């Protein structure tokens, strides 16, 4: 039972951020800061709802869902694309699936120990994140 995400949670690594990056058509000088930044990320989680958000110094994003409830994505200040996603639960992993224009676009996030993974997907490009989480 490690569905529960709830917690602040500090980047340690970001691998293949540019590739990621690049496959979703981030132009380089966007890329070229934001491949620099510690993010964080905030979840509050109850249940199957899921209120997040994402920052740095650079960009924020928020992204709210329910578990199972198709809904409108929009990446604002992203790569500012619009698409249907889906968050399910494979096990104690959440998956999403971002149907749109990108092929393979999606991501998974799921804790083991003190250690928050996401792993974004685009086309042939995967990023791999690790956050640890912060204490209260
Ligand atoms: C918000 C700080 C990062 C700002 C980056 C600025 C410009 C790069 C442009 C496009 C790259 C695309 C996504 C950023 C990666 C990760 C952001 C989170 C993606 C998510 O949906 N996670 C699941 C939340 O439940």
């Amino acid at each position: 039972m490690t569905r529960d995400q709830n917690g602040t949670w500090e980047m340690e690594s970001n691998e293949n951020f540019e590739g990621y990056m690049k496959a979703l058509d981030i132009d380089f000088a966007t890329r070229k800061i934001a491949v620099r930044l510690t993010q964080t990320k905030v979840i509050d989680q109850d249940g199957d709802n899921f209120k997040t958000k994402t920052t740095s110094t650079f960009r924020n994003y928020d992204v709210d869902f329910t578990v199972g409830v198709e809904f409108d994505e929009y990446t604002k200040s992203l790569d500012n694309r619009h698409v249907k996603a889906l968050v399910t639960w494979e096990g104690d992993v959440l998956v999403c699936v971002q149907k749109g224009e990108k092929e393979n676009r999606g991501w998974k996030q799921w804790i083991e120990g003190d250690k928050l993974y996401l792993e974004l997907t685009c086309g042939d490009q995967v990023c791999r994140q690790v956050f640890k989480k912060k204490l209260v």
